[PDB]
């Protein structure tokens, strides 16, 4: 479990963030409690302004929703970086430009997070 954690992408820098309504992307590191995320123990990842779960589909997407319960909405956090989604098996990753995604996972450093 966690609480109030930034996760940030180790090859870009930018932390992992998102809004009100739904949208998840990285910016670079501004103190801000949007770029901050619980994990209560249920393998959800919460934003800790907006409390939406992070979640994602088969083709890609992801973004933030009221937390269900689902499978789609619970995360395995792996000791080197990767953070991976239950129901899709695709991980977390991200550019330069901001936007995030999953992807199968590759080895790359676009795919290592840091949780902390
Ligand atoms: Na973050
Ligand atoms: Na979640
Ligand atoms: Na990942």
């Amino acid at each position: 479990q966690f609480a109030s954690v930034t996760i940030r992408n180790a090859q870009t820098g930018r932390l992992l963030d998102s809004n009100y309504n739904g949208n998840v992307y990285t910016l670079p590191a501004n103190g801000g409690n949007y770029q901050r995320w619980t994990g209560p123990g249920d393998g959800t990842v919460r934003n800790a302004q907006t409390g939406r779960c992070l979640d994602s589909n088969y083709d890609g997407a992801v973004y933030t929703l009221p937390c269900n319960g689902g499978s789609y909405q619970k995360w395995l956090f792996y000791s080197n970086g990767y953070i991976q989604n239950v129901e899709t098996g695709r991980v977390l990753d991200s550019n330069y430009n901001g936007n995030v995604y999953t992807l199968p996972a590759n080895g790359g450093n676009y795919q290592k997070w840091y949780t902390g």
